């Protein structure tokens, strides 16, 4: 209760943190309540971990080289049930928990939406109470912090465990070793890797609670460490493999480093996977061949994208070099134990390793891989004898040139299934992509449309609207998502529709308030959030939006008169160090807006904001406040989004082409209640045949002509006219994205938002029917069909009793 | 209570830990035991803080590169007066005390004895309740652990923090800049540092619990820290200042990294030491010039050796470029509050850095130097107008050739103390290398007797040589070690001397146990056990002791038969990774130590071990079970010694020659009841003088011959016959610490302890002698005069009601 939180706060300030109330910081503070609630994690995470090994129920291990999971503080106290009384006890004891919670520096493990998405599934499956565990690298550093220094973007090392993290556990007891470079034997006692480097995998457990449900669930991260004075500071190298997360987001950077993180975590996640298993005592432990025949009905692995794919050669090197387990067996359990999920699109983000540094760094894996494809071209021969080049096209390997192994296919003969995470994404992948995998194996290839936790997502971050939720249809619709259909019952209540507008009205000046705090702008709360918030590339198109926005600038100079709805532009998103394109869009945008706040004649009629160091936590906080949700990208190149979930999920009206999961919201919420606009993909094909003239649409359209002639001759740029001849370069002649080709029904869609905004009521009639229908976004949906379509596992209602 | 206990170790294991009895490890186990005890510092630590701001009393800041910390949990549990409570809990738990502490590593950072004196004072100066301060690095990395690969020594990092350090806290509020490089500018507003590079400094503190007295003083050590994927992990860079412990003892080594380490140190400390005193409540702090008047009342800060030499720059440039004060005034105050500690009149080992070094990475300090100086000679020429060559001498810089700055000339015109560590050593100090200086200012120069801890070094290390005395004559010893004169009145009970034995006798068994389950060897428990345990170094001289081994190995094969005290001889100690004589050293020990062990003839008559790993932990094992301690250096060369203390207050006679504090043990016990041998620093001189002509002695004492030429023709290395020419030629050629010149008297004085072994009570009747005589030896009569005399503090006695 609230006495005994107060008194556990107190002791820890005290013991733990060695100070008293006079003498105490806010981070102090911070500290004693993360303990306190901590503390109340214990009793069910291990209870929880014994369950699975008494009940012994098939594990799910969802190894990822990213979790971006935020702050851990709230969604604890949230999923515990514990907000409001912790609210209460820092409340007497004179603090504020709220500044309390922004000392926690975000676990931004991760890029994006992949990340992300792994976050999302970890509370998902603790919620479903399933024996899951997340397998990922504790990095030192992660995506960096972005500062914007003369308008561009600047990074700052993410240095998030420098004061300690009290939500990690360090578990000496689980070291392990990882080898790398060496070479190979093929003795007559099995195959050896020998004269090998060893750097040691430390494990870093963090609870991952269930909502409301007494499940804790484990993410395992593992951190590199070495095994006169230039020796000892040598040891870095060894520790430079968990470093430092690679910012990259859908583009493939071929690094040796990188590929030392890939191996790092599946070497040191399948070694712990099978100690794990050969500890269960399943079903005869027999030794020697010791059965290994229950390991796919015990272990399933999910491969996040390809960044993991070593993980196939390394189960089989284990199962065969060091469990004397004949190849084909090995290779049964193999495929029976991976899945693969597939997230990318673009060229750019396919993995596709040269052989040589493979050899180099892992001799053993290529040997293994080589056999692989052998074995699976032998067969494609068997069966399509006079087909030459249908080979080249599934082989493993990339001969043309500069020899390459394609990831992706490794991943696929590897594993039994093989999903994309969106109808539109999942279809490319099988039809398209890999025609010549699925048409051999139809049933490998299936769709898991992505999702997002409903906890994270609406209980914490927006409690206004989940209260006002709850107070309607009761709070069964956390664990069941599907249930704020019932909200349709509502459509015609003129007071729910008031209280609707008022939650977001609050959001909206919460959020001002940071926004005028942050940057010297003053908001006009009165004014549409319009907003944009992911990270910086051309395909994600917030090149579009500044056109759209600098469009907007124009008219309202050519007619400062006339009827508009006032708008406050959000555009925020960290961009990949070397992307050069992404920095120059940043300043663009900053440029744009320089000119746009300070301008007498626009005054409060529009205001534009670059949101900086777009993260987890601020995207908890954005969210809420938006009443327009930008997600524009190309057609055919957003395999999902998830953003898009959120904002829908919140209270925003999305604005946007029918791309990714945007398609998929059209079918819940009804087309007519999303701002859809653009080409299609069967368009933006047609486009790519005839061939794409972008000059075309200059000439044709005036307001598009005066923006970009603006852009090109300086007039967001005075003391530097010529700045942005890249981005006109490329977007006149090498813009693959078609940004020309959108504008003008982008521009007249965005018409229509601001004429439904004057209509409160039927704006706010709109945002009832898509939050009404953002059901099935729910992880915990998506989650289900993973589990029973893919790893052939059933959700578990219980909960871990405590006092008597 | 013990309940209370036991409630508090099950309350970590579970909150802490995350551990039930059944998984969890030892390493739990002994986590929960420190953090029960931890707790049990914490309201003692507040308190004392608090009332050092509240009564503002004058602070000592004991500044050193090094602490030789050994174990804590021990140590604090018998400190806080906690032990048989602890005990009886871990009892009644079913848990082996004793193997819990064995888990927690050493806090190794230091070398030697200049580490290890740092320690017991902190530990002395709790006791005493003085309001002291230690300020060193948080090395990483400590002394490097030791192991002997075929008979070699070989070096292991000492991940020391690898699983967490329970008793240090993180201080992140203090956290400051350091900065290196850059350049100086001389503008309209005096000298300005520009440009320069910055390293964060994090402090991390450990509390030091005095002796039974509530007093709780701290130790604090800064931790280096930075301010795309190259960027971040060059962040190791700035990292590597505090990455490990330099591992030279007696020997300086003029590394750029170790002159960063230097500055590093005292510049987070002068910053920090300045912000308290500006937070202090003192008599007004106008602004400006914070007065700092009475900054010299306030603070005392003493120099262990010249490794922080660079301080005194370091405060002028604080006091003249950043308070503004005048140079006149703010030399008087950095005279007032340095006081420099001589630890050694080796010449390899004092500090020289070239100029051309310190100007790239100091600029300032070297201008600050030169200033110094230039004042400095400037009055030696007005008071010696016809003494140029004085000028050369007492000059900080050494102009020929490459110029350097003489470290130890620096600290002695910057402090208003400087004092050696023996009566012997602060002679020479005095009235030979520093001459030129005491004859100048007499009262400047000191004695200050290096002295141990009897808590560690007796209570803890021979809990029943401490029970036995402590029967005797009571528990006032403790803390008045001197009272051990006492134990004069038992000098003819022959039950006393009987049970003294008997506690030799325990403790011999019990290391015995030790060196056969770590050595092959079998010990003859009823042999003497003769030790020498400290660093390798030609000056210790661990040669000669090993050509009486030899010696002794000769007698046996020529008479097998002869009446001959059994012995157990053991060396043991680090040599320098780089010190190559040293490394031979060792390998000559354990060669003649292979040879010796296996030798049937000698079978139990002589056994030799090489003491691995020879570090705090150990020393308190081996220590209480020695009964001869060789303590042999180069009349001269031991500025004081330690160890030596330690043998003397555990129940071992001592061997050695007149030298460092040997000569005071004698003094106090009186020169029969040590067996003293050698040449004297007098001798010495005159050997020196008339030439020292090693094969002399070669061909003159057959015994030496035989021992020579069986090493030097490989009677100790028969598969590779001349492995130890290179200590030939030093033996006979270059062997500045005169070997064979001692050997004679050094042979002929080990018979004189076989004799007395012969018998048990004349034996323990001298050892009784030198317990008694030990008193002047604590820590605590050490620093008792550094309080009185140079510090000008006052040791408050007494005991502050918890909480009750
Ligand atoms: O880190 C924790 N305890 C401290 C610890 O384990 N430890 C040893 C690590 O090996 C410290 C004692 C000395 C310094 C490091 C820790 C406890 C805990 C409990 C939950 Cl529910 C979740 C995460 C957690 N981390
Ligand atoms: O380290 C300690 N507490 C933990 C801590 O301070 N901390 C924040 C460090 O900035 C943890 C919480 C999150 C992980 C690290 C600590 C407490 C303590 C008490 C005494 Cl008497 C002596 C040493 C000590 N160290
Ligand atoms: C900080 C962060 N980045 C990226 C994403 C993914 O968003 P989108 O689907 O808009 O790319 C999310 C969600 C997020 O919270
Ligand atoms: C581990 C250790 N090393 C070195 C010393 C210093 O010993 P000595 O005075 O014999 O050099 C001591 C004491 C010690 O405890
Ligand atoms: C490689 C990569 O980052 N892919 C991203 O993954 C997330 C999660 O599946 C998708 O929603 C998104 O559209 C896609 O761009
Ligand atoms: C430079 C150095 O490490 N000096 C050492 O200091 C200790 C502590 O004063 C002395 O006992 C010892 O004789 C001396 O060799």
């Amino acid at each position: 209760n609230v006495a005994e939180l107060k008194k556990s706060f107190n002791r820890h300030l005290h013991f733990t943190l060695v100070k008293d109330r006079n003498v105490a910081t806010t981070r102090d503070y911070y500290f004693a309540l993360a303990h306190t609630v901590r503390d109340h994690l214990v009793g069910r995470w291990i209870r929880t971990q014994q369950h699975y090994y008494d009940k012994c129920p098939k594990r799910v291990y969802y190894l990822s080289l990213e979790f971006y999971m935020g702050r851990t503080l709230q969604n604890t106290m949230i999923n515990l049930g514990l907000q409001n009384a912790c609210d209460e006890a820092i409340y007497q004891l004179g603090l504020d928990i709220e500044e309390l919670e922004e000392i926690e520096e975000d676990a931004g493990l991760g890029n994006g939406g992949l990340g992300r998405l792994a976050a999302c599934f970890l509370d998902s499956m603790a919620t479903l109470g399933l024996a899951a565990y997340g397998y990922g690298i504790r990095y030192e550093y992660g995506i960096f912090n972005q500062k914007i220094r003369d308008g561009w973007q600047v990074e700052e090392a993410d240095d998030w465990l420098r004061y300690g993290n009290p939500w990690e556990k360090s578990r000496p007891e689980f070291m392990l070793p990882v080898h790398f470079y060496g070479k190979v034997e093929h003795t007559n006692t099995g195959t050896k890797w020998i004269d090998t480097q060893v750097v040691l995998a430390l494990p870093y457990d963090t609870p991952v609670p269930g909502y409301m449900n007494n499940t804790v669930n484990t993410m395992r991260l593992w951190s590199a460490r070495a095994p006169y004075i230039q020796a000892v500071l040598d040891r870095n190298l060894a520790e430079n493999i968990s470093r430092v997360l690679y910012p990259n987001d859908n583009f493939f950077e071929g690094k040796e480093l990188r590929l030392k993180q890939e191996y790092f975590v599946v070497a040191a996640t399948l070694q712990d996977i099978i100690r794990r298993f050969k500890a269960s005592k399943f079903g005869s432990t027999r030794g020697a061949a010791t059965v290994f025949d229950a390991f796919p009905d015990q272990v399933a692995i999910q491969l996040n994208d390809t960044h993991p794919a070593l993980a196939i050669p390394e189960l089989m090197r284990i199962f065969v070099d060091i469990e004397k387990l004949p190849w084909s067996k090995a290779w049964e359990l193999t495929q029976k134990t991976f899945a693969y999920t597939n997230h990318t699109v673009l060229p750019e983000a396919l993995e596709r390793w040269p052989v040589d540094l493979v050899e180099k760094l892992l001799p053993r894996h290529l040997e293994i891989i080589y056999e692989i494809n052998q074995k699976h071209l032998d067969r494609i021969v068997a069966l399509f004898p006079k087909d030459v080049d249908r080979l080249r096209r599934m082989s493993l390997i990339e001969e043309e040139g500069s020899k390459r192994i394609n990831m992706a296919h490794l991943c696929i003969v590897g594993s039994h299934a093989v999903n994309g995470v969106a109808k539109i994404h999942s279809d490319i992948v099988k039809t398209k992509v890999f025609k010549d995998f699925s048409e051999l194996e139809p049933d490998k290839f299936q769709n898991k449309t992505n999702g997002i936790t409903p906890r994270r997502w609406l209980l914490l971050c927006n409690p206004g609207l989940a209260e006002l939720i709850a107070e309607k249809i009761g709070e069964d619709y956390v664990k069941d998502l599907s249930q704020l259909t019932k909200l349709h019952s509502f459509l015609g209540d003129d007071v729910f529709l008031r209280e609707l507008a008022k939650v977001k009205q609050e959001n909206k000046l919460k959020f001002s308030q940071f926004l005028e705090t942050e940057y010297k702008v003053k908001i006009n709360p009165s004014s549409m959030f319009d907003v944009q918030v992911k990270r910086i590339h051309e395909y994600k198109r917030q090149l579009l939006n500044c056109l759209h926005v600098i469009t907007m600038y124009n008219r309202i100079k050519k007619d400062p008169k006339k009827l508009f709805v006032p708008r406050t532009v959000i555009i925020g998103g960290k961009a990949a160090p070397g992307y050069h394109m992404a920095k120059m869009i940043i300043k663009l945008i900053t440029s744009v807006a320089d000119v746009v706040n300070n301008d007498p004649m626009v005054g409060s009629k529009l205001k534009v904001i670059f949101l900086e160091n777009y993260r987890v936590s601020l995207a908890e906080k954005v969210i809420p406040a938006t009443d327009l949700s930008e997600q524009i990208s190309t057609a055919g190149t957003e395999a999902s989004g998830t953003g898009n979930m959120k904002f829908m999920l919140n209270g925003a009206l999305t604005i946007g082409t029918m791309d990714g999961a945007n398609v998929e919201m059209a079918e819940e919420a009804g087309e007519e209640n999303l701002f859809i606009f653009g080409m299609r993909i069967d368009d933006v094909a047609a486009l790519d045949k005839k061939g794409y003239e972008a000059k075309e649409y200059y000439e044709a359209l005036p307001e598009l002509k005066l923006v970009i002639d603006q852009i090109d001759n300086g007039f967001f740029s005075p003391k530097q006219p010529d700045l942005f001849k890249d981005i006109i370069n490329m977007l006149f002649y090498h813009d693959r994205f078609k940004v020309f080709a959108d504008y003008e029904a982008y521009v007249k869609c965005q018409d229509k938002v601001s004429q439904l905004y004057m209509n409160p009521k039927a704006w706010n009639t709109m945002v009832l029917k898509n939050i009404a229908a953002s059901g099935k976004f729910s992880s915990d949906r998506t989650i289900k069909e993973y589990a029973q379509n893919i790893w052939n596992v059933e959700p578990s209602d219980l909960k871990i009793s405590l006092s008597n």
